[PDB]
């Protein structure tokens, strides 16, 4: 009923608090503390402070042990962790248990590994005097690492910025969404109890804008922020670490597309689709947005979708066969209602969906909307340009290869793609024509965290996962040896 | 006598121009033609289209073997480019030999034959239905790559910026030094003599701000900005790219320290401050400004280093035996002379120097300051934390290797450091404690092209180098084949 | 003509001498010089010594600079040298000038390359009382390397061991095949013209037992035996440096399979398995000799390959439209004829080819044979398990991709493979389970000199190309520094 | 007591057994099953048969996880672990506790995890055709190791091995020396315990020649010998497996040297010279037998480490204070004896011990000797240039650093060397110049299990640890795609 926040070692409340709201039926799950800029401060200033502490003085066996006993706590304490996913997002009970509450646990343990595993460079030089000279690089933790985190993979995004930064040596003040506080306070408790020292982790809750959001990336003590969210989010936050150079981590908003071509699967395509638009009722960055389909197999495809769309069961987490649950907030199915009625004045035909179901229990006070689909529209359209990030894709025929890379392409953003086709050439030579950070053929959303992870254009700045994730959180500083 | 802009594959004029003004003599040398908003525009479009040009179509063997022949331009007109870059910026002639062009020749060598080696990853793993998957990565062109560089080592920080932005198979737009025009342009006469594509390279001329530098940075049509200048305007142009989300690369400036330990080789310390306080006459980001010395020999220190300082020759770039010519400017001498004032208000001795060198020739209307050393001022003076970009250093005694670690670390800049001990563990436990992006032992400045160079807080956001140069201008893209 | 050893610096004869046969005409080309057991210890010692010369003290800069200059020797004769090793070899005069001479080139200028831009590691650990340790491993000359090369690829095979060799460091002695000791011979003269140190590269004619290739495999003077060849004598010169602990690199025969299935492009797969079995009349170790085709294509198949290779033109190396020269030698006529009778007495129809062309002329006295093609072999016949190293294969049809799979690996080869298929699952799905060294699909003998290049089972010992040249021709040595 | 082997999952005893002795008393510990030649093969073809079992199907996690339960399994048995190692050899109980049992835990440990986050190449490359080729590696398995281990350090060099191969997802054939076979048998059981699939794991007991030794290196069903031992011993090896051409890894004997400059902290090059010379009895390949100390320093390091030696306690493994333990059997203190008296005979100064320490207890009946000390033998006396393996070491004075490091690298051997001094310069310069593979300063056998390990000349073939045990334990595999 009430959520804290936790700084140096302790759970503090604060002046305000905010309604944290069950998009299932609109009620109250609990009051959540808003951090102020002296609380704030007061974190980052533990978490400098900590970095002299017993923290910095572990070895990176030690440490990395250590991030694995906050692996295995999470573990210890799994279906508490699904339950917090859920009743904060709404997300079905199967997806917590198998795609969110799992990647965290995944996250701490494969950047402990990454951790223990890694090592520098050494460069051997001549000089004039013929003795030489030696270059190596070490891995020193940046500091205090600021973390600011969205709502749609509450947990999983949150630990994905969490476990490298830890796992690096530095120390942490991180920020969940205000929609989905829950999860993040409960790893706060699995840290305590894990014996992780006072100010490593520090957890803040609030807003963006003259919040603690805003009031973390103005703090000079930082050393980087990392960010997961919108892409005008992303701009202001860039402007507002200017003044102190910070060095900043961004995965932003996308306008995705998947392609199926006239060789894919088709059973398998539709399928795959289905996945790409609704999963998570169509709330994930990575959601296919836009769909081109050979013509030669458009209508069978838009009539398989259809099907497959209006089988879709929209109801309870909890309930028998459930697919999908509602948009996280009443806020933001105002914005994809919007959109719903701004492509029927663009001129869309909605093939499926396009209103809000109706229960006749407390879901109605809900924030649910229905799965839809739309053709007929201009590639020029608003609703297939902008992000809407709700359960919705517009499909549209295609001809030829050039044509379709070119209009995956005409985009503001470019952060993945999906494409499908049985053909060995067709595959390596689309992928690579595709300007986006991510391309999945035959598949979507499937995960190797060792891979760079991020988006080109508007959709990011900077890669994450794997290496690239130990280089953002670590500081590589060169020494040389004049012999 | 006139210097043009090079767009689209044509020398160009314009409808303003300004003048390069020779430091030695303060006599006209050019007039600069000034890119104009509509001139900037047309060299970022140019650039756009010639990645869909010829220069797109090049095997990697083939770009690089191009870039050789840019390198190999250079060369054949050794002699030209030491003349222009002694012209502009007043530098001895034995530096513009062995340091300035030697090396900008080696920046298109290095990066060209880094392109020939360079490889990307490959990951696999297991899928639920136990076919499954491959993750492999590959390295892209970002796209336009805007570059805006400094007066300091004019073609030496021109090309560290494009010869991995062209090796990475990027098209530039490049912005140098008002201040120092000269070489830039020759390399724009060597880029086209060598056949490289029209648009691929474009040279811009003018100012920052309402000027050419300032339009660069704020076209949406580039894909980054690297950069290498002052920290504030750093700060500028993360500002301005904010809106586009812009891959940014800095180097900025510092307030670099030497350490001087007490079983130090004395005779090569004070030989070795001395080149780090004084080289192109203390305008190097690099340089040492703040100094300290152990209490045991600290008096002998300072002797020694007096001494040495006042056999600096201070005259013509190739009068014999010289080791300093002036200043960039007038300007930037009025900024160092008022430094030199501060200093003295701040209680400072004046070991040497302090004032400006009387000629009685031409040179008095030149930019001639002398070299210059202070003690007595705390560590909390502005002259001993502010960056003054003139030969220049404050020398300090300290008593404990902790202490001095500490008033190194306890700045805003962390750029470079150098340490003069000949001890095995001090060297290496005392290296690895300096928060800065570059250590060096017993020498200072000692490059090896393949590591890491950048800085840390104010001084600096990412790295550049060996592949961290290949990571900035690359775009690292992530293909997954569901098998 | 005459063809020397290369020792020490200098052109030598020997008491003993054979002849160079041209395989087109059975006429003398030249004669050469035999190497005896003294002269091998002169080259030993003289490249043992020559570690402690200028070689040694060259900067890797330098000694890569030198490299390039060997290379671009080769390439101011390249006609030389084309005419050398198709007098030698009687291969086509367009192989020799597309294939042969320009990777020999190739071969000097990536090892060149990828010495200047490779480096080392650096590892930091913890220790028991806090000051920690740093380990880091630097690059070193192996000492002497022994290179002992064949006939079917002359200089590139020759040229692929000695380049990394000298990159590296290393000093070489190297003995070519008897049977094609022009190529290797010029080089030497390269080598002395580039100004290669005395010693560092020595050359050295023979036989295998009892002279030359024996005696250097003895020699205790060498750190290493690199070897291309027969697998046998791959096992012989094992058991030769046991004694001496010596690394040994080998890449040996094999028995390669083509793999069609039913949705490859046939038209494409027909020319690809006819280039893989007749190239350089079937004498490259990586030659397909044992074909699959699904049953649905098989008769086509055939039919298709029989036509083609029907249109093949057996003749002179500069003949127009020329495909295929003789053999090496009438000896190796010989063997490969015997199993042309064996395959007949197994009871296998001969589809084309089977016997030797008639010329009616001085070719009648060459060393030719007929492409060959055969069917109705079982898996265990001894031409279907047996390398021939001639210009023919076996085909076999398949109905199931497991069963393929499985009698492509049936076989204690296993050099390469090559499969052909449109379908993009399948290419990776069956690419991985194919238990060789090289896989191609859709392709064959497509190399980049970065990859791993070596055979598993009998075919090979060890890796090299890229990283695993630079590992396999440097001592890798650690130092431990505790702090 | 009795010892079984592991064969197929199954603990199976033998037509014959023999002797496991305890050194501190010549009391009988167990009988132990030698495997016959057809127990051997049986194992071998259950290895390969594992391969194509459940274990084949393992994802690289899973058998990460089932590798992690291994060490697990192994921290559970702690003490009877401990107790085993110590039975077989005598070594003091606090040694088998912190290095030798921690460090076969280890290397389970770091290979599941160097498993985990490895992973492969990627290369793009230009085609004629203007389509381009991809050419990618995987990891295979190489298929059935053969492992044998010496007696030493049992458990460590045995997991050493048979952890990397585990790892690579290869199956195992192990034989342990007859001298220490019961550690190993216990981590069969920790095997069977675990889960580990039958034919996985397989443990023989017996000899080398005519028994389990031998078998196992001559049968055509392994895919590489991996070895660590004395260096007649790889030869003999190297021999067995030639005419199957099988990969080879050795770590075999060294004449270890020790070098302390003047300006080395005097009493930790004691300190570390006693713990060089006499850890384990003088029984590691690592010890160092020959030490070199600078002349005027020379007298008192002597005379210091007298004093040391002689505070030495040799006795019971779980005697209070004790430092050294008996040698491994009556025969090898035979052999050690053998070259006490011939260092007398070469003339050599008794400094400390030269006999056998008379206990008046059971422990006369074991097979003790004392820490000894030599000094006055010439560089080429037989005792300073073969490899002993007993606690002993010669100490010798030396003038200059090039004269020293000259006698360092006479020698047939160069497994590892250590060297002392304060001095930055000096320790770098030396050190590269040191031909081992191996190099402490200030210190001896610090072990980072990332960096390469093994010797150069005699003492080794290849290299183990980090990346280069992945590569050996390896098939790395290029296929390469034709877009
Ligand atoms: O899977 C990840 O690591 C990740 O960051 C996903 C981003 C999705 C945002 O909506
Ligand atoms: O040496 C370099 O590559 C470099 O970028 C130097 C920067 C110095 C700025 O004053
Ligand atoms: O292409 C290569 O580098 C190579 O080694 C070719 C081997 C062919 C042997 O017949
Ligand atoms: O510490 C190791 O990994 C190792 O292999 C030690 C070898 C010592 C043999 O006596
Ligand atoms: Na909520
Ligand atoms: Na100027
Ligand atoms: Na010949
Ligand atoms: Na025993």
């Amino acid at each position: 009923s009430q959520l804290l926040n936790y700084i140096d070692g302790n759970f503090v409340t604060s002046a305000s608090s905010f309604a944290n709201i069950n998009p299932v039926n609109g009620k109250l799950i609990s009051d959540v503390f808003e951090a102020d800029a002296k609380q704030v401060n007061e974190a980052v200033v533990a978490a400098q402070n900590a970095l002299k502490g017993p923290w910095g003085k572990l070895s990176v066996q030690d440490r990395a042990a250590l991030i694995h006993k906050i692996a295995d706590g999470i573990q210890a304490r799994f279906e508490e962790f699904v339950a917090a996913e859920v009743a904060d997002t709404g997300r079905p009970v199967h997806q917590a248990r198998t795609l969110d509450i799992p990647r965290a646990i995944a996250n701490f343990r494969t950047f402990a590994d990454l951790a223990k595993t890694s090592h520098t460079d050494l460069f051997e030089m001549s000089t004039s005097d013929g003795s030489g000279a030696l270059n190596y690089t070490v891995r020193k933790p940046l500091g205090v690492i600021g973390v600011i985190s969205p709502w749609d993979l509450p947990l999983l995004l949150f630990t994905w910025k969490v476990a490298p930064a830890l796992a690096c040596g530095n120390t942490v003040v991180a920020k969940p969404s205000e929609e989905s506080p829950s999860s993040a306070t409960l790893l706060a408790e699995v840290m305590h109890d894990a014996g992780v020292p006072p100010g490593v982790f520090n957890l803040i809750h609030g807003f963006g804008k003259d919040s603690a959001g805003e009031f973390l990336t103005q703090h000079p003590g930082i050393s980087a922020l990392t960010f997961t969210g919108e892409s005008k989010t992303g701009s202001t936050i860039m402007k507002a670490v200017a003044d102190g150079v910070k060095e900043v981590s961004f995965e932003l908003g996308g306008k995705n597309a998947a392609v199926v071509f006239a060789d894919a699967d088709l059973d398998a395509a539709i399928e795959g689709v289905l996945r790409s638009s609704f999963t998570n009722s169509g709330q994930v960055c990575l959601c296919s947005e836009r769909v081109y389909v050979h013509r030669s197999i458009f209508d069978e495809f838009v009539s398989g979708l259809k099907v497959e769309a209006e089988r879709l069961v929209v109801g309870y987490p909890d309930q028998d066969g459930v697919n999908m649950g509602p948009l996280i907030s009443h806020g933001h199915r105002d914005k994809v209602l919007s959109y719903y009625r701004l492509a029927v004045d663009e001129g869309a035909t909605v093939v499926t969906g396009g209103g809000v179901p109706k229960f006749n229990d407390e879901r109605d006070q809900g924030a649910y909307v229905q799965p839809t689909i739309w053709t007929g529209l201009s590639d020029k359209a608003r609703c297939v340009t902008e992000e809407i990030f709700g359960p919705v894709c517009h499909i549209s025929p295609f001809d030829d290869e050039d044509e379709v890379i070119n209009r995956v392409n005409d985009s503001n953003y470019g952060l993945a793609c999906a494409i499908w086709t049985t053909n060995l050439s067709r595959a390596h030579r689309v992928s690579r024509q595709i300007h986006v950070g991510l391309v999945w053929v035959n598949t979507w959303y499937l995960r190797d965290l060792r891979t760079p992870f991020g988006g080109v254009k508007l959709s990011g700045l900077g890669r994450e996962g794997g290496r690239f994730s130990m280089d953002f959180y670590s500081d590589i500083a060169n020494i040389c040896i004049k012999i």
